């Protein structure tokens, strides 16, 4: 009973061209596309590039195909796959994709009566994200993915999401969790870009990320503020413990510029300053500042004692609250 | 002689479609797996990746191979496993599978004459495994393995485990042994999951892990609490010596906020704290209040000198039992 | 009506031999190249590598190729591409060049009527760009890329760019965003080499970089002028606090020499003198010299304080003088 | 003349299959496995594993094969290999591995008149090397080498080694070149495994190690032992150089600490002690000690400076003695 | 016209067998070698290997490819290397080579009517280079290249340079072009090895290298020489000043012992002493040497301070005198 099935397939392939489109010379062949996002990989700042695995499906039609049968669909494998014409479809930005191949090539397609085909492929996207880290570490990002036909111009071959947009894109729950990234969402879009060969359609989709901040809480802020807690209480000394005052001021300044580099070194080399950096920035100067206050005030201390305490108490009260201030309005500048 | 064995393969080659699986539109197939773990590799916390080498076996019924001769069994190698029909089984949460190939493809095919067949792989799987680093370094983790067919629908090819549970999955006693995990026991498991292009078998294997400490207590447990006792000692010396214990106090600070940014260069960027963190944290304020003594004390070591030493006095048997009381019960929360 | 498609194919292969060149022994073969870059890669001084992905296209004439019908043109995909001659192009300085395959073969075949012929390739060249870091970070580098035959001598192929240079080399605006340079434009030449197995065409592209100062800024320079300030405030302080001061000298005298340490880390290792070590040596002689000063003061402040005070409050002001006069000497001298 | 080779290769392929074991069903297959070591790779604590390239070689019987001819010997390439039958051994612990093709793949086929089969092939395996780093760094590895037949059971094939031990495995003298280990000798071994397939016979080699000390002593002990005598300077001391004391003291505890924390960072993470922890924790104990009597000191320096004095004299000659003495019982416990 | 060369083609091919040599049984293959480096890639210490991309030529006899034209050469490509014989030319020290196939394989086959044949190929060679770090950095090393045949013993196939050693190997002048070596020169040179399968003839090409100075002096010696010029301004100030002088001494100390962890990371972990290592001592103990002058003074200070003073006045012209002096004998016993 079996063999039925056998000389359907050896009829169709007769007389069948892999290297002509269908309808080639009669009209515009015409494709649908869904993805499906099994895990989105991790996002490398340094290396602006994001990886991700998918099962891209493809749809179109072959008047090549037809057949009559018990059967209105014929699931199989590879194997028939290199015997048909299948689009050139691929990734404009995709530095470097590969395909996964153990156990069994993973692949499939499927063929009804009317010629209707789906084809669907797994593959890994080591893409590329420009990012702009002027709000850095609150800053949202916009990473895109564009694939497209190579050597079909627009008159030949048109890609068009199937159904919505909902529907045309699906991200699994598991599969978006990075360990400093949030999947706010996704969109979708297309447009046509004229070249040398000829006019060709674009099809794009972006995936939105806000940076989640805690990490860099515990790992810079936070020692950047205690530092600056820590030079202040030279201030409570006495005056004539020069040696006393003096390592709280040294070790301080020392401390903020260890973190500076040690911070930047995980960061992307770029050639402009961050949010973060002014923070650092700031924080220096308070413990530079408090440097110098106290050798200007033994600088006085011998010829007008009675300036120099007012000072020192003064400053007990200032420097906190000048830092308090700066907080709220970086944050809240930041934050809102 | 052996010119019998090579008429026997023809004859079950001759009319037979590799495309097609057997009992097509007749009933439904069964397939047998049984796994056995030759070594379970590195797991990789940054990457939240575990590697594995398995000895992958699936067997099935294929009528189309039945045959008649003096042997029962039949076997051959790689060879002819490329000329008949083999499952299209997959790995959903592998991101990278490779095969072993040197010095012959590590594969297997054997026949029996009731059309059974026994088909074996060696493979290597760079799997996911995602973590909930809340109660780290004491955490136990869930590392699953999950695969299945990617074009046959639950309605053709059905999944199930061969015997029981502990015959299904089999673990060599010298591949269970990682560096930082104990490997205490293994699971398996079932489920259905629907899809646009139908229903689907899915056979799930979790492997526990319990972490193993003593890394961490000889790299970051105890640095910090020597570095606590270090600081106490400010307190037995005397009140007129500011620029020694002032030393004291300013190196400790610095030691224990170098060791918070070190510590976590090894761990996962995660945007959460960690039982390790708060740790740290408590014994940062230690060091941080012993300081704050000292300063209060030499700001009216002149007004009131009676108050300073009942002060200094105290302080030498307050710290060290809060110090003790505090190891207790974190220790006791996370161990039981 | 697509059958008429199918005998013109089929003529064409007919006594067709792909190992021999069109018109052997009759002309000299003439070759146009025209290429697009999509995005220009990482440049690494370290490896002295920079990645490049472009979209190579090869122009050429084959009589072979005539054929008559309705449409002029022939889109096609790689499958064609094996069954003829095709150039072989190399790059001399890729030291490793790998194409793009999934989804299909970035690769494209048109031919038309009169037998010209348009090929069409996606590649990845790792290329090395030979640089003298003599004025870093202020240095202009020239990143070549050169190519052309391999087996086929200038007597039978010649390379030749088609129509002017700006039309030959395109630069795709989003692809020229480097973190650490600047794209300002590109050239293209040409020139012969003789060898033993005799002369052949080179073209070459010549890409020119400018860095971009500001990370070394933030990372290198500020430090070290703000430490330089620093060591001078011990000027301030009073000749009898002899530990204050030498704590100053000392700590800054370390910090100096481990920013050199850290600094040429990252930096390729190259054994000559660049900018920024004139610059740190500069710098560390300033800390150097005023701790020398303070104990040149202190051995003779006993048998004659009053030239001890001179030097003291004159050196609060010389130092100074000569730091800032001798920024504006080296950011002079390199920036214009 | 030459013709007669080529009718003989053709002769011995006709009616040849390569699926099929000589001798099947009628005898057992026997097979001689001799190994040469090109070069034994670097070996890798961290991963526990090591790489080694190998001439592995194996003869067996045909009887298939037999030919009359001028010639006794029959040198050939890789051409031949792939249309008979060749075993399909394998490495149990080879994790991965991979062969060499450039120029020409290394490969020989060599078969006499009898039907001796000589067959090498080319590998580097990149096995694991399982370790007990409890005395490190005095510590003896045996790092094994398994290989058998994947498919064939002991009663179809048995690997024996060809003459003695010393013969079947040899080592090049310019190979058994590593930075931190000697290459004390070599080992080789049999046994049986039973399995569901059935029995196995399993090949066993085994590479003694013995690590060489001297880098550690550079690295690791010397900073100890020098950094414990720098703590000792502190009790020839004054005692009412209160200040100069305690830096002695402080900085010697935190450079003993990050001396820990960078020793292991090469280190594989192992969760239990070494060796060299136990003696990085004895003098730990040192300093940390000297400054304990340093604080009691000062303590009792005001009531009863008799006793003070008595104490410091008295630590002048105690702690040199003891630390002279444990390194004598350190040493020599692990040498001897 | 060109259909000539089409008929030439297959009559050669025409009773061809590729798996036997031209001459078997008769007379001794001879094959001409010559070599051209393109590029000398980086020296890894650590991995002791280096990379090498050559274009690599071979010539040799075959009688059966006699042919008669007009064209006395046949320029060709890859595509009929594989139709013919060729010998298996290996590299037994590289431990992993590759060739480069974008855009087209780069390979060559060129014939003459006499049956000369010349066949190149482009290789990448990851070969492995045997140091002794004894002199280290003033060290000269010979890294050689060793290939040969595989299969063919020297009674087959003998291998021999062409015209004279200059031709024979060629070095581009911007390839040699090393961040931290020299190349000197080259020299060529073969031999004979007996082997159980046969004796076979080795070439051996070695690159003599001379590592270039200036980058150590920067990174290690500067900073160990300039460490211990500030322990000697110790010694100018005042006994009584004991914290100050103290702080020298142990801030020296440390620096030093960071320096040798620091350096010796990047060099390869070796169980010897360099050149390097015995500097770092001396320089180690002037630092200490000064600690210990110090306690030794201020341990004598008040019964007999008559002596003290001579001592700290010698000391400040004794200690620099030794320093210099050792440098000329150091720097003059490796640099002559
Ligand atoms: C992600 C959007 C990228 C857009 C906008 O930035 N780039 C362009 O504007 C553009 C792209 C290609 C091109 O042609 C290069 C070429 C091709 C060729 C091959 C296949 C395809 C599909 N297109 C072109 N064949 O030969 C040559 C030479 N010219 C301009
Ligand atoms: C590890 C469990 C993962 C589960 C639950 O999280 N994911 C889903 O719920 C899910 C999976 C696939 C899917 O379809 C995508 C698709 C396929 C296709 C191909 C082969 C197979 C076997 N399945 C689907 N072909 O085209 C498209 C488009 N939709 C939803
Ligand atoms: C980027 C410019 C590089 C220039 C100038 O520095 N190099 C040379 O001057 C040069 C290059 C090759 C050569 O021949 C080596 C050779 C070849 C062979 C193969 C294919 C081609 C295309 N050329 C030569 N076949 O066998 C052997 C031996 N000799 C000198
Ligand atoms: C280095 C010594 C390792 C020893 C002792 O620790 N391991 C075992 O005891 C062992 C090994 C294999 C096994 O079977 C797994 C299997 C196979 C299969 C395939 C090929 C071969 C040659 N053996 C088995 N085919 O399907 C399945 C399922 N069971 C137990
Ligand atoms: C770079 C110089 C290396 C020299 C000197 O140190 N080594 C030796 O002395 C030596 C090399 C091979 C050998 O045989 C191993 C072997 C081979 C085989 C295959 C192909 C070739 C060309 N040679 C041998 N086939 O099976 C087995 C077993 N024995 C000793
Ligand atoms: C792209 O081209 C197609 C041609 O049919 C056209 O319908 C479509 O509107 C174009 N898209 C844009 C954004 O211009
Ligand atoms: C999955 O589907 C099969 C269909 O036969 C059914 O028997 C089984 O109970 C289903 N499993 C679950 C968990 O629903
Ligand atoms: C290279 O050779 C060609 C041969 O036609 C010649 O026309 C051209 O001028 C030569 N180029 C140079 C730079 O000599
Ligand atoms: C392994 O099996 C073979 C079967 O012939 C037997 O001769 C041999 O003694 C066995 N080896 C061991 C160690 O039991
Ligand atoms: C190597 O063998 C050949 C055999 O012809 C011989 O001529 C040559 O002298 C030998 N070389 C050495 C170094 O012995």
């Amino acid at each position: 009973n079996i063999t039925i099935f056998t000389r359907i397939l050896d009829g169709l392939l007769d007389g069948y061209d892999n290297r002509l489109r269908p309808g080639l010379g009669e009209r515009i062949t015409q494709v649908r596309t869904d993805m499906y996002v099994n895990s989105f990989g991790p996002v490398s700042d340094t290396e602006m590039e994001y990886t991700i695995d998918i099962f891209f499906a493809q749809t179109w039609k072959d008047e090549r195909l037809r057949f009559k049968g018990p059967m209105q669909r014929l699931p199989l494998n590879n194997l028939l796959a290199s015997k048909i014409w299948t689009p050139d479809t691929f990734f404009h930005n995709g530095k470097k994709s590969f395909a996964h191949w153990m156990t069994t090539p993973n692949r499939m397609l499927r063929i009804w009566n009317d010629g209707r085909v789906l084809y669907t492929l797994r593959l890994t996207i080591s893409a590329e994200c420009p990012m702009d880290l002027e709000d850095f570490p609150m800053d949202e990002q916009n990473c895109p993915l564009k694939f497209g036909s190579y050597a079909y111009p627009n008159s030949e071959v048109v890609y068009v999401w199937t159904n919505g947009s909902t529907k045309s894109v699906v991200v699994a729950e598991d599969g978006s969790r990075l360990n400093q990234y949030h999947l706010m969402g996704q969109t979708v879009g297309t447009e046509n870009i004229s070249t040398s060969t000829g006019e060709y359609t674009i099809m794009t989709a972006h995936f939105h990320l806000k940076r989640k901040i805690g990490y860099f809480v515990i790992q810079t802020y936070l020692p950047c503020i205690m530092t600056v807690i820590l030079s202040q209480v030279s201030f409570w000394l006495n005056r004539e413990s020069v040696a006393a005052r003096t390592v709280f001021g040294v070790t301080t300044v020392l401390t903020m510029t260890t973190l500076s580099i040690s911070a930047r070194n995980s960061l992307p080399k770029v050639a402009y300053a961050t949010a973060m950096d002014w923070f650092i920035a700031v924080c220096y100067a308070f413990v530079f500042s408090a440097l110098l206050e106290f050798a200007f005030v033994n600088y006085i201390t011998k010829s007008q004692p009675a300036r120099a305490a007012k000072i020192d108490k003064m400053s007990r009260i200032v420097f906190p609250i000048l830092f308090g201030t700066f907080n709220l309005v970086y944050w809240a500048t930041y934050l809102n």
